[PDB]
């Protein structure tokens, strides 16, 4: 029993972190191999070797070539990381979830897990620093890399890039007026997470009624709440099973949460709907799926 | 900016986790040196729950009835004792991951992040804290037993529980690492029940400091309180007693912010009083206690 907001274990993630240091700029790397990938606002970004410092923990690494790709900086090192876990490099998409590894001078200092909006930031708890953490999910032994840190925009929350340093959303790594589209609620992850709740015994927001996916659409606009398609409501079969719950049957549930409230009552310890637990989070936290 | 429920890395625990089975009983044990450390109830069969006499059970175990698994390799057991509710079980191969550690034993309040294990392998990390009734609001399934919970300020980590069973409610009940429960529970398949729980006032006021520091006091007033009549109020709310202790942890948050303690105090009576009126402090509609003075000044 409990649900917890769980990332995943940092370990393989922790044994990449570096610090790299380019003047009088300081932030972290990730080193795969002999290559330490890291923000290219480290340094018209195409206009030496030696002028990059890498520290991994208490030892130097010597630079020994560099190239750009997008916004991300790779520093080829002379030596490889011996800690280099299995991985790949994976770009998600808004309302996927991963687990970021917040680093300060190459030195990992929290985990936590989040979800990448539909308005493509992240809701993350970074401090100046921060730049070059990265955020992961891991997948049996592999660590699939999704997420770098690049900058803080003026709502508080946080846009960075993929690991081949393509942003997420429609920000650019440089000092201009930049500002976070108008967010969304995930429909999908809200309805996993209505699942989640009815798994481990809360289940006084069910009753008896059912709705077409068009009219609960029509009510998910209203709310601010991302359109539910057919893919969605498929990808929720899992637990729709589990529980006996039909999905159409939760989406009832959730359009009278969302026109009445919960009257003073919570689920799952929360007086919000709650968005940042996929199906596939919820089955793994209801199942005990290990690495 | 920002404010997140936040675990420390879980990496120098992950090389500590093993996997011990016990006859048809299989659980997570903690391997530091040349010692593994697991629930004495790995010995126990179900029917053995109601009543068992660890000590006779004990007795009639061999180190070759211990099988102990690290990784793909199996440890060879040289040795066993009991130490109140653990069982340290002496093996062959000190373990080369073993970090800097101490075993510290919390107090109600404390947080620290736990490192959920099933046979011997981590599957998440989250953070939590020691409820006032010592109970924790975990999310363990059947196999996590033995799962650990820790700090680690610096290079440090500081070993604080593990954990033993679920209570009828859903919480979860354990040991320090030298095997004395927090609260008033036993090893045992017994009535117990968790006692009432309350809200760790200390713990709300100091989140309530991070939401001034990340730019928020919607919620500020311009009264103040004294310490008794917060305190009379507050336990009116299913809030634990503010104690001058708490008053004097919260002075560093109370000179960054320029809010004194006791006017902290009043905003926190008017809120319980009042509610939120649809709005949230720092994305919540409740007000959270699971966050320290400690932990607020470390992550703000
Ligand atoms: C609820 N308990 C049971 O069904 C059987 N239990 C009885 C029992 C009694 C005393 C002691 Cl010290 C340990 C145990 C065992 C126990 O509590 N282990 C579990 C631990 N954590 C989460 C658990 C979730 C689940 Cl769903 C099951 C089992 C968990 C085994
Ligand atoms: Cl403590």
């Amino acid at each position: 029993s409990g649900f917890r907001k769980m990332a995943f274990p940092s370990g393989k993630v922790e044994g990449c972190m570096v610090q790299v240091t380019c003047g009088t700029t300081t932030l972290n790397g990730l080193w795969l191999d002999d290559v330490v990938y890291c923000p290219r606002h480290v340094i018209n970004y195409e206009d030496s070797n030696h002028n990059f410092l890498v520290q991994a923990g208490n030892v130097q690494l010597r630079v020994i070539g560099h190239s750009m790709q997008n916004c991300v900086l790779k520093l080829k090192v002379d030596t490889a990381n011996p800690k280099t876990p299995k991985y790949k490099f994976v770009r998600i998409q808004p309302g996927q979830t991963f687990s970021v590894l917040a680093c300060y001078n190459g030195s990992p200092s929290g985990v936590y897990q989040c979800a990448m909006r539909p308005n493509f930031t992240i809701k993350g708890s970074f401090l100046n620093g921060s730049c070059g953490s990265v955020g992961f999910n891991i997948d049996y032994d592999c660590v699939s890399f999704c997420y770098m840190h690049h900058m803080e925009l003026p709502t508080g929350v946080h846009a960075g890039t993929d690991l081949e340093g393509n942003f997420y959303g429609p920000f650019v790594d440089r000092q201009t007026a930049q500002a976070a589209g108008t967010d969304t609620t995930i429909t999908v992850n809200v309805l996993a997470w209505l699942y989640a709740a009815v798994i481990n015994g809360d289940r006084w927001f069910l009753n008896r009624f059912t709705t077409t996916l068009n009219d609960f659409n029509l009510v998910a606009m209203k709310y601010n709440y991302e359109p539910l398609t057919q893919d969605h409501v498929d990808i929720l079969g899992p637990l729709s099973a589990q529980t006996g719950i039909a999905v159409l049957d939760m989406c009832a549930s959730l359009k009278e949460l969302l026109q009445n409230g919960m009257n003073g009552r919570t689920i799952l310890g929360s007086a919000l709907l709650e968005d940042e637990f996929t199906p596939f989070d919820v089955v793994r936290q209801c199942s005990g799926v290990t690495f």
